[PDB]
DNA sequence: CCCTGATTCGC
DNA sequence: GCGAATCAGG
């Protein structure tokens, strides 16, 4: 998959209550735990 | 051997 | 903008 808005908003409120990358991944689908961190700095959190 | 985030740069 | 493959550790 890619960066949809949803999925973006489903990052940063996962983010922001603390699970870890790899879990965001395993929620998300489609992404390595790799691209989450990544995603995580490029919105600036 | 399970796990954590951080970084570079070809794509 | 994206993320594999490191880096640097716990």
């Amino acid at each position: 998959m890619s960066w949809t808005d949803e999925r973006v908003s489903t990052l940063k409120k996962l983010w922001l209550d603390g699970l870890s990358a790899s879990q965001i991944a395993k929620q998300l689908g489609g992404v390595t735990r790799n691209a989450v961190i990544g995603k995580v700095h490029r919105l600036g959190l």
